């Protein structure tokens, strides 16, 4: 009734929200790295 991880919605909401935030930060870091790479790059 409540087991059936119905809250899978909740965990999905929870897991899904967390994953999106994680990707967003991860994407942002790489983007920044590429810019640093272009400037850091001597040559």
């Amino acid at each position: 009734g409540e087991s059936v991880a119905g809250p899978n919605i909740a965990a999905i909401v929870g897991g899904t929200v967390a994953g999106i935030v994680l990707i967003g930060i991860l994407l942002l870091v790489i983007w920044k790295a590429l810019i640093h790479l272009s400037d850091l790059r001597e040559y």
